[PDB]
């Protein structure tokens, strides 16, 4: 149908707006400490800690698979990789610290995607 279409068009500019936010995001990392999964060869009890993982090339593989509907639902794995690192981690450690400068830095990033992607539709 031409619905599914237009649908399909959104949903692809979307993902558009999403890569461009995703790219933004990363930088705040130059680090790189978030841009993987954590190696369950090297922490084997990290599924014991943390029940759902995340990463930046694990959302990457969503994205690129246009498997972000909305807003929300990519904010929620931007959340986890924080969330998970300050549990794991200590706060005297440099993970956790580069999660919570990850997470204020982002904060400015996603604040004007929400507007960008309310005012677009």
């Amino acid at each position: 149908s031409m619905e599914q279409v237009a649908m399909e068009l959104r949903l692809t500019e979307l993902t558009r707006l999403l890569r461009s936010v995703l790219d933004q995001l990363q930088d705040k990392d130059p680090a790189r400490i978030f841009a993987q999964p954590v190696s369950l060869k090297e922490v084997p009890d990290y599924l014991d800690h943390i029940k759902h993982p995340m990463d930046f090339a694990t959302m990457r593989k969503r994205l690129e698979a246009q498997g972000y509907k909305n807003l929300h639902e990519f904010e929620e794995d931007f959340d986890l990789i924080i969330d998970n690192c300050m549990k794991y981690n200590a706060r005297d450690t440099v993970f956790y610290r580069a999660a919570v400068r990850l997470r204020d830095q982002g904060g400015v990033v996603l604040r004007q995607a929400r507007r960008e992607v309310d005012s677009i539709g």
